């Protein structure tokens, strides 16, 4: 039963209504660009827009340098840290850096340049499409001790890969934890290894290499966005996010490193497969963040049972009758 | 026969203890003297070891980022350009001889700070100034680097959007970054030569066929026959044969006897034709009749050819 998967993929390739919309938001990022003449987003650029069902809606992350920070962790939340430090001070509250006072600044210096409105980190409506705006530290300094048994991906990409993704640098972005903390951000990591997905090289580049990997996530994003819009009238689903389904996708791939484990003929058994272990996350209540393995997104502080043993409910059910959810 | 060849692998991985801490040092050192010119205000050590014989002998390269140039190429060449973008603009031009000038001067000058002068400390390294271009890569570079098939479309991209690098000699093409990254990470398998399961003997064949012309080269030294021939001629080939046999199963380590065999087949085919493309530049042929004559690769070909017939006497 993968043609009814197939035929999904045929009609989630809205290809050309995503690339004529971008051509606005381009515009828009770049007239936003040049307004943060601030000396306190001097260094400032972006990180190719993403879009994570929804073709008009859009999150661009804005990087700002930062040089010699240091991190104090939270309390034994491995993902959540104070920032610590020719000098910029506004916001510095004592030693630790005000979130909500940087984060401030950036909503003024942006609804200054901004049919196109701002709504309650930075949302804008232009045209009445939708661009979601991240503010994000960057410290080209080693990763924290904190990821160092995280990305486990030897057996898949090779460790070479590994030191190599981290020589690069991390991200902070303002997220409470109960405030004014940052919290760790390797999007830029996920980017990466998700558009060189293989072991082998050559992996999807020639007919006898396709794998399946991509359409298995973005099956697994597309069957949450349905359910998360079919419960739209209750909240049991609002906590969960494409952030879960791809962060439990990693974990299949570590699991099945060989590119032979995902052939484009076996995608209904891929696929049935991913669905699998993430419902396992959801009654073991277990899915670690990919480069903070202490850090676990399925905690009960975090999302409580009753909403896990509500999305178990709605998948199982999905799965047992070829995902109606399609239709 | 392949015993011989794992033996001479052997004694050649003792070989390299002794060692590396005294070049590292003066090179670090100089480099600071190098920042106080403005000329070589960017000026920086591109990756720092370097015959494979000869132990005490190292080759560095020296980065300077020069920005916004117009590469303009000399007379068909596809491979000598020259540099049109101030102490050294001889005209429109710039000028590597009053650059390795003010480079030799300015290197003279902070060594007498127990090393003589490439930099006689016992060992010598050899320092190579190369000009950084960010820019897009010539046109000649079209066609070359075809490793689409073995390292995949993807990588070649990602290689052909580093910096090109040229060194005086006119200036010549240089992919020396290009070619070290491409023969530390050889496999079609990004985990090649990393597990027991999938362990090559590509870097194996290429040491070995080093191996191989060195030799050659010190036992015909007063024949000056093989004084042409460059370690540069043994790893261009063996670039192709890599093209050529892009699956890492072409490349199993229970075959090195094949697989080297198969690598001095292919250069014996590029000097018995007279054809050795650069790796990068297609249309430039290192074993060209106005390089290298025939008689000389024809006397190369001929001691390969005893060498491969009676299991190479040679590695004794
Ligand atoms: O040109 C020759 O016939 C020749 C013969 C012997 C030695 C060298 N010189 C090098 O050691 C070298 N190292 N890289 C290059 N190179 C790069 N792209 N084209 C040539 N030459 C050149
Ligand atoms: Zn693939
Ligand atoms: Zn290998």
């Amino acid at each position: 039963g993968a043609s009814k998967l197939r035929a999904v993929l045929e009609k989630l390739k809205s290809r050309d209504d995503i690339s004529t919309a971008a051509g606005m938001v381009k515009g828009v990022v770049d007239h936003l660009l040049l307004r943060l003449c601030d000396s306190a987003f001097r260094g400032v650029g972006l990180l190719t827009g993403s879009y994570y069902s929804a073709p008009n809606e859009f999150d661009v992350m804005f990087k700002l340098e930062v040089p010699r920070i240091q991190l104090e962790e939270y309390s034994n939340t491995r993902a959540y840290y104070f920032v610590k430090f020719e000098n910029l001070s506004q916001f510095l509250e004592g030693e630790i850096l005000s979130a909500s006072k940087m984060l401030s600044k950036f909503r003024k210096i942006i609804k200054e340049e901004i049919d196109t409105d701002v709504i309650m980190a930075v949302t804008l409506l232009i045209s009445e499409i939708s661009v979601d705006i991240t503010l994000a530290l960057e410290s080209k300094s080693s990763w924290p001790a904190s990821t160092q048994e995280g990305l486990r991906i030897q057996n898949w990409l090779s460790a070479k890969v590994r030191k190599q993704l981290r020589l690069k640098p991390f991200y902070l972005v303002p997220k409470h934890a109960q405030e004014e903390t940052w919290r760790l951000s390797f999007s830029h990591i996920e980017k990466e290894i998700l558009n060189n997905h293989g072991k082998s090289k050559t992996c999807c580049e020639n007919k006898e290499e396709k794998c399946c990997r991509k359409d298995c996530l973005k099956l697994m994003k597309y069957l949450l966005e349905q359910l998360k819009e079919r419960f739209k009238d209750k909240k049991h689903l609002d906590k969960f996010s494409s952030y879960h389904v791809k962060t439990a996708f990693f974990h299949v791939c570590t699991q099945n490193p060989q590119d032979s484990q995902w052939d484009r003929k076996d995608l209904g058994l891929c696929f049935d497969n991913c669905v699998t272990y993430f419902l396992q996350c959801l009654r073991t209540e277990k899915l670690e963040n990919y480069f903070i393995p202490e850090f676990n997104l399925f905690s009960s502080n975090l999302i409580d049972k009753r909403s896990k043993e509500f999305l178990t409910k709605q998948i199982e059910y999905e799965r047992n009758n070829e995902f109606p959810v399609f239709d």
